[PDB]
């Protein structure tokens, strides 16, 4: 008849992280809405900036004085008008000022927060006013990203080398390199519209079974699927 | 026909793991994919460790020249043993810096251990890590050369071992036989290895000997924790 | 925001661990006082004095 293999496995996010200050300080704003979505480098929170600015203007400062007066000793050396010693004392104190400008400037780039990936992100663990410290054991948000969504299947070491042969023999359709096209049942039994991707790499071996789980890649541009669902993979053969 | 039962195993593994404290800036493999030795898997955020390691390159330039100089300074007499004493524990003290800033720089790229292919990330995009941490990151199997696994009796073993021996069996290499193998479906493996004698494990209570055979793998087909039977005559 | 939503949530739960502590704590006291069910006639006792229960 139609050969069909349902394939019973679990939604899951296409990429997790973890939003983290890397500075000390006050949270004067938040900018993002929760639950909302959001792109990769978008400013998610900014910490007061105040004394990072300052600290940032003030190690410029130093460096062009330092800079200057190390250019002049570096001639007056030349003309023997100062010693070495004095010379020395001038180099060290630039050679420390180039340096201390890349702290505050890393410091100062901190302050905005910034969104590591693009995605759906939760609450947020903070307030506007609160202290947060560099280092600090829980996260401030995490983002989801959602719009391809991981669909993990498990199966028998068998069956997924069955597979693998079917589509080097043609015997199973492509959707890309290593992978098969697939379709998906939903938790009740309504088709998705859109059409995946079964990639045959694996992903885990389970260590009481032989039991592989590889991933299937569904669009999904208006959330209709989300992590934790129990669906059905679906394929022609 | 003689089809000993066996349990297919990664050839090598290996634990990624953090060797220095900072955020997860980037996971830089896919999920199931193929890695190398020596590749590198996450990004430590490096800013303030590259900012460390430059601070300390600077002061060590200023007390390393101070201190050449101070050196030849109270060779003349110009000033004490005390002021060049210091003038050379500032240096030292600079160079430790630097070396250790250095290490800690370079363990911001963590790297794969060894060639195989990569599970999951147990760790996320924005995570805190700790160097000497309970969790690995990730691990890598070495899967091409895979391992089979067959546990028999010792008279078994020794009946093999004279066997190639004598010649009732085919060679593969000293102290190695050729063998084939039988999936757990039926299947035939294309492929062929060796059983090697060179034993692995001998059983406690039982006398029974684990020896391994070693099959290639170049398409993925084997994965480990398959019942396959190994077959010689 | 003199302390965090964590470290107030914190706060909140060890207060509530410890309001249901006292709770247990005051019931296992008030069975100290084994107390008839009913009205009647009791017979023997079954455990004496000094009986582990």
């Amino acid at each position: 008849v139609t050969l069909n293999t349902e394939l019973p496995g679990r939604t899951n996010a296409f990429r997790i992280a973890e939003v983290r200050p890397q500075v000390n300080g006050i949270i004067l704003k938040r900018l993002f809405k929760e639950g909302s979505d959001v792109k990769a480098g978008q400013q998610l929170y900014q910490i007061d900036p105040a004394t990072y600015e300052a600290d940032y203007q003030s190690a410029q400062a130093n460096l062009a004085s330092t800079q200057e007066q190390a250019q002049r000793y570096k001639l007056l050396v030349a003309d023997q008008a100062v010693s070495k010693q004095q010379y020395a004392d001038a180099n060290a104190a630039y050679l420390q000022s180039k340096a201390a400008v890349e702290q505050a400037r890393i410091n100062l780039r901190y302050t905005k927060v910034l969104s590591p990936i693009s995605g759906r992100i939760g609450r947020s663990a903070v307030t506007e006013g609160a202290l947060v410290t560099n280092g600090q054991a829980n996260a401030m948000a995490t983002v989801q990203q959602l719009d391809p969504i991981y669909v993990d299947v498990t199966q028998p070491s068998t069956a997924l080398l069955r597979l693998r042969r079917e589509l080097a023999s043609g015997q199973l359709e492509r959707a890309g390199d290593n992978a098969a096209k697939v379709s998906l049942k939903l938790e009740d039994g309504s088709q998705y519209p859109l059409e995946g991707r079964l990639e045959f790499s694996e992903v885990s071996v389970d260590e009481g079974t032989g039991s592989v789980t590889i991933r299937a890649v569904f669009p999904n541009p208006n959330n209709e699927l989300l992590p934790g669902m129990f669906v059905h993979a679906q394929l022609q053969e």
